[PDB]
């Protein structure tokens, strides 16, 4: 995987973010999603890779663009592509927190090719955090006690993050019972997991159930940032089992370690759409010095080197024109 | 008012925010509110003012501490005091966005002594925005068209903020219909209005109904930051009408200009509790160089000088102790 | 001292910095110092203290300042870097420190040998002026957990520092030079992302006390020794109560008890950013100052970015008092 | 040029800056220079370009690596390359301000092929600045009067930067006489010129004489950032004249507009070595969340799109090992 591919990925997430931002607060999640898919597909076909989508918008049946197996790129090293054109379609449509655009790449087979099913998740940051510090079969109490001890703080100092859903009431009750602070996000458990390893996020642990593709994407970032995560797929009906079987997943009760979700040489890239726990959103900026531009905030990271790059980009634009000129 | 009072007010909002933060994500909004009220009252009584609460926790009937009319301070210049010990008690208990502590000071009679009722609000930023650019009796569309013209942008560039409530559906639908982007916050329309005049907030306009005290405090800040706002009190039942009559208000449908909400020499201070669209929340920080601390982010501003100070404070703390040691 | 005094002090350094900035790069050291002194004296006389200048310039030794309050000794520097500000060099600051009566070394205006390192856990003895430069740096490298080659040592670019510079480079350290501003240079050792690990050099005794006051709040260690070259200097020491001429002063001997330290950047430097002209459509035009205020008893540290409204169609000297 | 080349260039300047930093403050300007040359050369040969060095370390006579005419890169689109492995060799050896590493790319013939001679320079930033706002044959006073009018300020507000040299005494004295503020840098007039177009540099104008190669490099950045600049080569002896003649330059007194220095599609990249008035230098950082790393601060920009990216990169490193491990 050529060093060139890493920094090229940020252009993809930036262009998807700008397209998504033009639909921010338009009340239309489908238009938000399609703006991102279109921008990302077009940008990805300029990237010098021999790319196969292993996580994307869906099966070819249901998704015309960025479907599983689709071939993308202008030609280059062979890579598996995990992508999320718009993490937070509903978020973006109402301008909520934590919307992102996300692109990750691995050598062939480096990702768990996750089906569209739910996934139990537990994640903690820290480059020195050991394997086994968290696991999903241990109680919440016992996981937090270990985390607090490793971080060297009282339990009440820890900030635990989960989604505000009925399915999480027991995580929340238990975490609070042993003394921790638990904050709720409305959506965007990609940002919420990655935040555990993000300097100054204010989030120490993530515990929740959400999308499985999102779990792999977040593991890909934690692999570069440092941290630990365990995940397990959930299967509620026979169609979900069939989706897994079609992707080669047959050990349904497997507990996945972070190395099982994303392994080898991983590149992770993301751009903020709205302000979130991980990344700032797109903003309109005026200046006499340079004129008006849209500013994006992005991150690109690589697991092998552990180089993490924070990128602020200034994109020239006349806001006298319609904002949908940021589409494609 | 003696220039000393301005900067002393930040210490008050800081200690109240640290107390609030100890209850963040504990699912107990009464405990968060009380931690805030306690810390803020103890800190005020060390400020060198002869203070009279004109906006606070409530009437002496319902609020034992920081009630309307309470005298606070160690002695000094006579000021009316508008307080919100914790903007976002529910926010704070769940760790939502936009929780703040707030304190504003004016010469005697400078604030609208608002009864505790709903208030319709429209706000826009810009030191050169003219009085009349926004008006509650004009349509959303016409307000937006004027704002867009004044800012020199296409309508679709504008980001309108409002609270996610059924009472705002008509605002949201109309603003989208003429092409604007409308983002929703779950609570905290102090931050929401003030964001219109905060650099890099990504928010251009606020339209919505919320608390009347909060409207006054936001107007206090906008007086210092620059901008325009119009409010109108709303009355649901006859007891609310009596609360207005007791405060001297008989023109129930009076439209208040920003100068009617806050006039004269005004000091506005606020500290973030959680991350919001105005201020960052309190964070736990480690360093070998300094040891561990809590970081607060505050702003204090003054309407006469127009000076705005952004203050990042490092508060030493051993996080092996219980987080509630940050309470007063 | 009443907690009020700390945050009142930043206003003094800010006003002095704005006045200095109006003389930045004008080639007139005298006019810069006079602008700073005026602004500082005027602001100080609104602070609620019974202050006495024990380190100062007019703001002379023994001058009584303040509007009335707790008694404090005042160590001030209306403009650390008059030459600096006049030429637009790096590391010009305005500085105010306050202590309880007798908290500062009452230092004659003489030269002082200095060595300093940052870190709240640094023990007394980590630095010592009578150990070789090499043994000082080996201990600091051990304390910081790094190879010697990682350490960045700061000193002033002066012929009197050639032996320090050569000995530190010989043992493998990286030695960077500043043209002026050893207040900033010393405090940098305890300032996040200054990139300075150690300061070693000779400079003004007043400036050493001021830097020590800050390091007492930020955490670190420093040692100092006064230099006497002329009989006039020795008598200045005697008149101030100093008779042990070769005393090595620890950091607690320079600044003890409850200390407040305030500074504002004039030009960009190793510790603080300088004043800038800013334009915005939302907010209009303003001068931005960058300040720090700190207190030794609580170890609280406040960083303050202040936007001062101003129409830069008018002359800059309107920022004078 | 493929938009892939732009972001690949930052890796080159980052690697050269890290190598330079290992020699910072070691009092050896040659070893600093060689560390940077080595690292830039090696990195450059992994960039997918067919590159020809038009501005480099020297003529092949005197420079073995990165010489004028040298062919570099792994293969791709044809570009002319304007390099400065280490701007501020003496700066770096003393840890002074404004040391940078610099890589610029243009279409064939896009750069003035500058001889190793001195160059008179005047520069101002701002996208709307018209050609003629600055001119080397106008007085200093008249240049500054136009610049004050263009920026909408009193003359006393302007900050004029020059190098602290005897050859600049008349500039310094004239600029001060007409009321401007004139600050002095010891070295580093690449950074000093680009500062005029860099947000928050505090520098409005650069006026001085310095290296002609460094003038082309700074003009390349200003073409991306917006601004105007004029330059004239000066010749002190016969050997300097033939330096020009060898590179095809016989009009010895030509005044070059910025378009004459750098024209067409230009990419410009730089990384700070030491803190300066354009970029921050490399720093050693410790964190518990991430471990220890060297942090670099870079900028990459493009004249056709006007897109500018600020890049903060964290390079994992164990600082118990010798710092010379950052060499190539
Ligand atoms: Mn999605
Ligand atoms: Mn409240
Ligand atoms: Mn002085
Ligand atoms: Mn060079």
């Amino acid at each position: 995987m050529n060093r060139k591919v890493a920094l090229e990925a940020v252009r993809v997430t930036e262009l998807a973010a700008l397209a998504s931002w033009s639909q921010m607060g338009r009340g239309d999640k489908i238009a938000a999603d399609q703006a991102a898919v279109d921008a990302m597909r077009k940008a990805l076909n300029e990237v010098d890779i021999d790319g196969t989508v292993v996580i994307g918008e869906g099966e070819l049946d249901e998704a015309p663009m960025l479907y599983i197996g689709e071939k993308v790129g202008a030609g280059g090293c062979e890579v598996d592509i995990a992508l999320d054109p718009l993490e937070g379609t509903t978020i973006t449509s109402k301008g909520g927190a934590n919307a992102l655009t996300v692109l990750a790449m691995a050598d062939k087979g480096g990702f768990l090719n996750a089906p569209d099913v739910y996934m139990q998740k537990i994640a903690v940051g820290g480059i020195n955090a050991p394997k086994g510090i968290v696991d999903l079969d241990d109680s919440v109490t016992n996981n937090l006690k270990r985390i607090a001890e490793f971080k060297g703080v009282h339990m009440s100092a820890l900030v635990v993050c989960t989604m505000d859903r009925p399915r999480h009431e027991h995580i929340i009750k238990e975490a609070r019972e042993c003394g921790a602070r638990v904050i709720l996000i409305n959506d965007g458990d990609v940002s919420g997991v990655i935040a555990t390893a993000t300097e100054n996020s204010g989030i120490d642990v993530y515990i929740g159930t959400g999308g499985a593709p999102e779990g792999v994407l977040a593991a890909a970032a934690l692999k570069c940032l440092g941290g630990q995560m365990q995940a397990r797929l959930i299967f509620n009906d026979e169609e979900e089992i069939k989706r897994a079987h079609r992707l080669g997943i047959t050990d349904l009760n497997k507990k996945y370690d972070i190395d099982d979700l994303a392994s080898g040489d991983i590149v992770f890239a993301a751009t903020g759409v709205t302000d979130g726990n991980m990344l700032q959103g797109v903003k309109r900026v005026n200046s006499t010095r340079r004129g008006s531009y849209a500013v994006t905030h992005s991150v690109v990271m690589r697991s092998t080197t552990k180089t993490v790059r924070h990128i602020t980009a200034e994109h020239s634009f006349d806001f006298k024109e319609g904002i949908e000129k940021f589409m494609s």
